[PDB]
């Protein structure tokens, strides 16, 4: 799958729900949870290791980063992953974003920018979505069919990293993975298009 | 994962739909396809590269092996993987199944497994073979009866393994193999 799907998913708005009123794993055989805040409810798929994070019952102090999928599930609007523990305190860390952009087959230009991390525990879904939007706005990502190549690498304070490939949508089973936002050190982006 | 989720999936009945009336990938955005036969329609999920077998549009000459999930999707019953090309010719082969206990004395109890499809999903092989073991070898009959493996061996020694302590993974449910090239099935049970 390529340009058409990418431009389509990444052009959707997201819904950021902090301090959910509910996050309920009705039964162990459900591959998702019911989430709600105020008067809007959703079914959220747990398609990765996140299924182990929310066993049968109610779960308090959670946030949800939703991007409404095309399919209805259990008669509700559906989103995949994007669940995380809510902040125990206000948090905001600015990290460097190094962008390396193709000029031609021989050279590349380096530009620097910043990105703010406002959650203590953040899902890969949310990082991936926000960083690609940032690139759609500032670097013409998905502005043309040729503008789809490269990657985003989130580097942590230790040797760990996480990569988002610009040629494909983040995979469902990775959307529920979370990382410690307080330990994100820098973000490096390689854009392989003029 | 635990005995409870294993027993729950493999104790389900399957619905085998040969010669589907249709299979349809509606938008390229969708993460599965619609299948239907005789006024019943279903939505079938396809993970990873399994979705690439069915580009946007309608596809004929397909079979579906369905195990209904708890979720409804687009108002339809849902299943994961299990799609394959229907037979172009008649085919049937009785494959030896050799069951050995890896605990005590070791000797195998042998039986046969009938293959009738030229192209067969790992979902179907996995599901039918574990069901055969539940019926003949007490698989999942007690919490300690869940260790071992099933190995599907091909004519050229390629093989596919199903570990009995876990449910077949969703990305493998949509994988297909050549039914005509299955040579034998070897099972190891690690419970008494
Ligand atoms: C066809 C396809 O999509 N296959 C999936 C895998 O992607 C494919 O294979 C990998 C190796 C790459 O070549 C992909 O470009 C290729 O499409 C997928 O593997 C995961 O792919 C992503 C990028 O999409 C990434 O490379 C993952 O590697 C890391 C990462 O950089 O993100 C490697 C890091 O060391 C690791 N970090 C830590 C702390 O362990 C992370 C981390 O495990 C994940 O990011 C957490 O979600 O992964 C690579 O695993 C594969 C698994 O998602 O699924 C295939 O279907
Ligand atoms: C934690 C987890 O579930 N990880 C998944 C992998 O399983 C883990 O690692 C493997 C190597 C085993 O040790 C598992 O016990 C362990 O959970 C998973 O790997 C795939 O696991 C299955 C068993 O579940 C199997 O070993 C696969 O290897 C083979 C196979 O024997 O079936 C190796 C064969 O040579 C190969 N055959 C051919 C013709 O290439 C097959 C074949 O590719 C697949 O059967 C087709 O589906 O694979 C092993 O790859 C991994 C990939 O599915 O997912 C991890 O999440
Ligand atoms: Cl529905
Ligand atoms: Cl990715
Ligand atoms: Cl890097
Ligand atoms: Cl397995």
């Amino acid at each position: 799958h390529n340009y058409k799907s990418l431009k389509y998913y990444y052009s959707k708005p997201s819904i950021e729900l902090k301090n959910l009123d509910g996050l309920y794993r009705q039964k162990v055989t459900d591959k998702g949870v019911y989430v709600w805040k105020d008067r809007k409810d959703y079914f959220v798929g747990l398609l990765g290791k996140d299924i182990e994070k929310y066993p049968q019952g109610e779960h308090d102090k959670q946030d949800a980063f939703l991007v409404i999928e095309e399919e209805t599930v259990n008669g509700r609007q559906y989103s995949i992953g994007g669940l995380s523990k809510t902040n125990s305190k206000e948090f905001s860390k600015e990290v460097d974003v190094k962008v390396t952009r193709k000029i031609d087959e021989s050279s590349e230009k380096s530009k620097d920018s910043k990105f703010k991390i406002t959650k203590e525990e953040i899902s890969l879904k949310e990082l991936d979505f926000k960083l690609r939007k940032k690139l759609m706005e500032e670097e013409k990502l998905y502005g043309a069919v040729n503008n789809r190549k490269g990657k985003i690498v989130v580097k942590m304070e230790d040797d760990k990293f996480y990569t988002f490939e610009l040629t494909k949508k983040l995979q469902p089973h990775r959307m529920g993975d979370t990382i410690d936002g307080t330990k994100i050190k820098e973000i490096n982006v390689e854009l392989e298009y003029k």
